[PDB]
């Protein structure tokens, strides 16, 4: 009955049927995106109106369409033809990946480049990469992928060990034409293999690791109802899944006494971009919008018990559409479990003689995805004490190049001849806030140092200051780790027992933001990534910091256009967009396969409760 | 057999006997500090000499002494009379905590202050607080404690709920006189209790938490030999314990194939300071040097199974000296165990079809201490992938005051009438480096942004730079989160297979450093806390960033004095001192007992290995 339930195979089948009946899904059509829409703002609601948004591609060259259907009522709500040269191309189709290597294999320019390097075309893999927007005027309005080559010596060889530098091709995946083949000269193709399951590389496997057993004899402390509604240690939420964003959290709330108190209406990773910092023509165009261009949900791994998720695990198996509108299940794509998290609170008091210790635990909701060479785990945490946290785990294989003979300022050496171009992984968390309801505001809080003098004669005093962000034009904020800068989301109309507005404090990691020159294509296309914090007024159609269509789309949409409306955000329905990321200068230890590195953020209650919310936790 | 073994009860007994016999331990002498000295630098096979360092206090007013004895040979190596007005007072005696309350209880000024507030003197606890150095000339050379009052309504009451503001006393604990009683006026004593085990306050305890069972059916994967030598997953080290510093790690090394490779010679928390930022004269003097003034090792808790440490735990029970030279065991004061740490590495490769996943693990060495109101957990972590990490967990009860009517810029309100003065907790990690041996150097590494132009036509390039710190005068460094600043410790004479000096990279959290005015007493006595990273040349007697005798020292001791020697640190035996801390603006949620908050740092290998060091981890 819940409007936030996961999409079912039946719903997706029904969308297909509605589209078919309306003449919108003939044999030339492909679904590039399909997702359920969140219920509109309105508590005087339906029984249910389940609506789905669809991006429909046409393989014959006709204009694509954005369509919204109501599966409940069996109707097309709206359908509009898209001008992709203006508003952006549709996401890359999983079927268009194949096209590049296949087309190149019969291109005479490409064959000549491979022959120049004495490479067998049968052994040359081509990475099908998003093209972005640069100086190639003929690409405007066309679906283009750029190809980079890697040699695979045998079917189970890691081709990343053998990059073919000095060569790139551009391909029109609809007309099936190789538009350009650029060869800037031969580089040695690194010979050393990177096969991390090969005994000659691993050496004998450790026999020293004894088992660690994590079990729950009485089962988990959380409940799952209606498919995806979670209740755990006073927390309440709905776990959704979208093919673009991946796992999405809905209606995060906390049961404080008799009241269910909202905290966050919707939490997601609304975009993630991987800009490369190697100025070589072979890769200077390279920027992966994993979420916006590729759709990270689509590549969600099936998570194996014991391996990926250890302990008492409850799985969700979200359903997505394939390119033809048939449902496909991602079996065990989402892990849910609780884990011990050390000490929660502890004090040994001399005067009272009481020794008090309590243990902490956290609820985990996670999935793991794969985009070519690299892999990411997305983890959401709920803690006993009201803390909410997100963590990204970056791993996989590094994207490689040749390592230039006389060294490089933009590439590190991993192995003889083998380079790793510098890059970042930058995430945007979209937090549709609801601190005790929708009337919220944001303050920027800085530590304030004080000068020794009257009123502070010993020079020990320090303080803090808070600045309300009142309009969107003043709500684009940068980190300041030196002054302990955080952002507090409060409800000015809901006060704690001490008569202060209830709040939550956002703690960022203060990692560097986008490094690219402000005049670059990527700085315009990934404008969100250039600042740590954005606050907007809630609107239905403002979903991604990069807009609806990121593929081969210039600047013009996304957060910079939303912010321009300069709307009132002081005690209103607001959305926080937090930019955070990793800056990766790859090290030798990252090769042949990369150990997990992490980045994230957290929010802690800040006068939200009238006292510690974990006084009722037992010793046990 | 190892010179790094923990001190035994018998060794401490032998020290007592040596002192006694030399006439240095009469009935008016008190041991304020006692600890085993590390072995001197190298070199000659064995012929080992267990030496103990002792600070001897005299309760009749005579000059204290610093004494070094040899337990091995039963001799006194040296005994020096200390001039405490010059070089500082000895650490606070636990037996002196008692004295303050007792002396004040018969002081007429004190009793008048309590009578005015209608407080039963039998119910008034007095916190024995370190005095520091301020404007009071008569205190120079004297051994002073300052007292702040808290009301305890009954034996098991939390006195921290009932601070007595507007009142402070100064006492000479040797001559046993109250030197000052300052009453700046009456404040209401907050009436609400803060008894977190009172069902009235906690409410009904949760019945919703199901057990999490952590077991190792075949035992742990680490071995303990010689009492405190640990081998685990290629790591090697010795776990020491000092009454001042607490847990100390020795000889941290990694066995890389054939070689045992050193990384860190000695790791410790060599100071920790808690400066208060309330300019009220009642508290403006207040600065806890938990390590330097109080000695955090002596207040280490006994850790219970299931409560403090969960899973398969191996305990150490370190022995210390009491005030009279008797050995006292701290039963189960140190927890050692390994825990699962999620995914180590993961890649699902399209081209090879190989799906690869490995689990991560960390070795944990921890202890927990109590300093009056607040408590700290100290955690050292060793990871499979070579990473070394420290984490401090702060909890306990907040140190309280009145909340002024009208509010405050330096105090937050926890409960009606109840305040919590702003403060910091700032740590110093002393890392005696030994990256592949003692010939080390430190580089500051910043991200470098590049401008769009020739050689960077698309404006996507970014890079980094490294600056060698070559002498101590240039080795006092600041954080810069905005440019991703880290510090690399390398060995210029030990190169990896790519001909690069092996290295470890220090990742800081970039929290604010000491906030007090630069001209303040605390800024002078805790100068280490004003900068994030210091590098010194190793020397035997440079142990603490605040000097040997922190209590009532006038300023400038320790790191600023060391740095002043301006010694060569470029390819030399060097020591890294990292400052990191929490800036605490206490929240309503911190009351009546505080949920754990954390801070720390880590070091990651940086071209230390020739490839990932975890390729030989099995699939589990
Ligand atoms: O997005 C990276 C290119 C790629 C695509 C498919 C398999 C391996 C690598
Ligand atoms: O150092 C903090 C003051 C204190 C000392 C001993 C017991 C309770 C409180
Ligand atoms: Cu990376
Ligand atoms: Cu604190």
């Amino acid at each position: 009955a819940s409007p936030f339930r996961l999409a079912s195979a039946g719903e997706i089948s029904e969308v297909q049927g509605i589209l078919r009946t309306a003449g919108l899904l003939g044999p030339e059509k492909r679904i590039a995106y399909l997702g359920v829409l969140d219920p509109a703002r309105g508590a005087g609601s339906e029984a249910e109106d389940r609506r789905f948004r669809v991006f429909i591609h046409d393989v014959s060259g006709a204009r694509p369409q954005e369509v919204t259907v109501s599966v409940t009522n069996g109707t097309v709500i709206s359908a509009v033809e898209l001008d992709t040269a203006a508003t952006g191309e549709l996401p890359v189709l999983e079927e268009e990946f194949e096209v590049v290597e296949q087309l190149l294999a019969t291109d005479e320019r490409w064959l000549k480049a491979l022959a120049a390097r004495n490479l067998d075309v049968s052994k040359v893999r081509v990475a099908p990469l998003s093209a972005g927007v640069f100086e190639y005027a003929e690409e405007r309005g066309r679906r283009i992928l750029r190809g980079l080559a890697f040699v695979q010596d045998f079917p189970e060889d890691s081709a990343w060990a053998h990059p073919v530098d000095g060569l790139v091709a551009y391909v029109d995946v609809v007309s099936k034409e190789v538009t350009r083949v650029i060869d800037t000269g031969v580089f040695p193709v690194p010979a050393e293999h990177g096969n991390y399951t090969d005994p000659e590389l691993t050496g004998p496997l450790r026999t020293t690791q004894k088992p660690i057993s994590i079990t729950q004899p009485e089962g988990p402390s959380f409940t799952v109802t209606g498919g995806n509604h979670i209740e755990w240690e006073k927390w309440s939420l709905d776990v959704g899944f979208d093919v673009r964003e991946g796992v999405v959290l809905h209606n995060i709330a906390f049961r404080d006494g008799d009241r269910l108190r909202p905290i966050i209406n919707r939490a997601s990773i609304a975009e993630m971009v991987v800009p490369y910092g190697d100025p070589s023509p072979i890769r200077s165009w390279q920027n992966y919008f994993d979420t916006g261009e590729y759709l990270v949900g689509q590549y969600a791994n099936s998570l194996e018990l014991g391996c990926d998720c250890l302990g008492d695990i409850t799985y969700l198996s979200p359903v997505i559409s394939d390119a033809f509108g048939n449902p496909r299940e991602i079996r065990n794509g989402i892990c849910m479990h609780e884990e011990d998290w050390g000490i929660l609170a502890k004090h040994s008091d001399l005067w009272s003689g009481i020794n008090y210790t309590r243990r902490n635990r956290r609820m985990v909701i996670s999935f793991f995805t794969t985009i070519g060479a690299y892999d990411y785990g997305f983890y959401w945490y709920l803690y006993l004490d009201g803390t909410i946290e997100f963590e990204a785990k970056a791993t996989g294989v590094v994207f490689t190049s040749a390592f230039p003979e006389g060294g490089s300022d933009n590439i590190s050496q991993l192995a003889p001849g083998l380079g790793a171009p510098f890059h970042q992984h930058i995430f945007s968390a979209r937090l549709d806030m609801a601190i005790d309801g929708f009337t919220n505001r944001v303050e920027e809080e800085d530590v304030v140092r004080q000068t020794m003098g009257p009123g502070n004669e010993r020079g020990n005093a320090f303080s803090r200051k808070r600045t309300v962000l009142t309009r969107e034009s003043e709500a684009v904020r940068e980190a300041d780790a030196r002054t302990g800068r955080t952002w507090i989301i409060s409800n000015p109309e809901s006060k704690n027992r001490l008569n202060e507005p209830v709040g939550y404090k956002l703690h960022a990691h203060n990692q560097p933001t986008l490094l690219a020159d402000p005049g670059s294509s990527i700085a315009r296309r990934a404008a969100f990534a250039t600042k740590d914090l954005w606050v907007t007024r809630y609107a239905d159609d403002e979903r991604y910091p990069t807009g609806d269509f990121v593929n081969q789309h210039s600047g013009g949409a996304g957060l910079p256009s939303y912010i321009a409306q300069d709307r009132d955000i002081d005690g209103q329905d607001i959305v926080v967009w937090h930019t955070f990321g990793l800056t990766h200068f790859p090290r030798v230890e990252d090769w042949p396969i990369m150990p997990v590195d992490t980045v994230g953020f957290k929010l802690r209650p800040e006068g939200f409760f009238d006292r510690s919310p974990v006084l009722d936790v037992p010793a046990n």
